[PDB]
C-alpha cells in the first residue's frame, strides 16, 4: 500500500536523495500518507526525480488524523505538530544538503503550518517548498504559514471547500484537489527544488 511510507526513518546518511518529501494526511485517512493527495504528489515526485532520488515520508506516530482535533486552537493536536518538527529535524540531521519539500491536506495542513512555523532558521531554509491542499487555517493565518516565506508556499483553496473559509464542516464529501496535486503542486515544487 501507497498509504504508509517511511523512507526518511529508514534513511541512512550514505544514500541521501535530492529530495526528501514529508506529508501530513487529512482526517480519517489511513497510514501516514493517506489515499488521496498524499500518494498523488509522491507518485509525481518520483516520476520527475526517480524513485531512488526521493525519500517519501508520512507524519505518523502520535498524528492520528482524527476529526476531534480539528477543533483544537492550532487546528490539530500538539503531539501531531511535534511529530512533524521531529521528522523535519531528522531530514536536516541525516541529510542537511537535500531539498526538503512538504505537503499537507486538510487537518494535515495545520500540522505543517503548526510545525513549520516554530522551526530553526536553518531548517526552514532547507524546506524548499510547501503545498497545502485545503488549508484549514487559510482564514485565520491569512493564507500563509506564519514565520515561513510565501514564495515557497503554494496554497490550494477550492471555492467549495468550507474549511478554507475559517470554519469546519464535517460531512462526507469528494476530494477536491485531484488536478492540483497531480499537476500544479509537483510543478510548483519542481521550480522550488532546491
Amino acid at each position: 500500500q501507497s498509504s504508509t511510507r517511511n523512507e526518511l526513518e529508514t534513511g541512512s546518511s550514505s544514500a541521501c536523495p535530492k529530495v526528501i518529501y514529508i506529508f501530513a494526511r487529512a482526517s480519517t485517512e489511513p497510514g501516514n500518507m493517506g489515499i488521496s493527495a498524499g500518494p498523488i504528489v509522491a507518485d509525481a515526485l518520483e516520476r520527475i526525480y526517480g524513485a531512488n532520488d526521493v525519500w517519501v515520508q508520512g507524519v505518523g506516530g502520535p498524528y492520528l488524523a482524527d476529526l476531534a482535533s480539528n477543533f483544537l486552537p492550532d487546528g490539530t493536536s500538539s503531539a501531531a505538530i511535534n511529530e512533524a518538527r521531529r521528522l523535519f529535524t531528522l531530514a536536516n540531521t541525516k541529510c542537511p544538503n537535500a531539498a526538503i519539500v512538504s505537503g499537507g491536506y486538510s487537518q494535515g495542513t495545520a500540522v505543517m503550518a503548526g510545525s513549520i512555523s516554530g522551526l530553526s532558521t536553518t531548517i526552514k531554509n532547507q524546506i524548499k517548498g510547501v503545498v497545502l491542499f485545503g488549508y484549514t487555517k487559510n482564514l485565520q493565518n491569512l493564507g500563509r504559514i506564519p514565520n515561513f516565506e510565501t514564495s515557497k508556499t503554494e496554497v490550494y483553496c477550492d471555492i467549495a471547500d468550507a474549511v478554507c473559509y475559517g470554519t469546519l464542516f464535517i460531512l462526507p464529501a469528494h476530494f477536491l484537489y485531484q488536478t492540483d496535486a497531480a499537476v500544479a503542486a509537483p510543478r510548483f515544487l519542481q521550480a522550488r527544488i532546491g
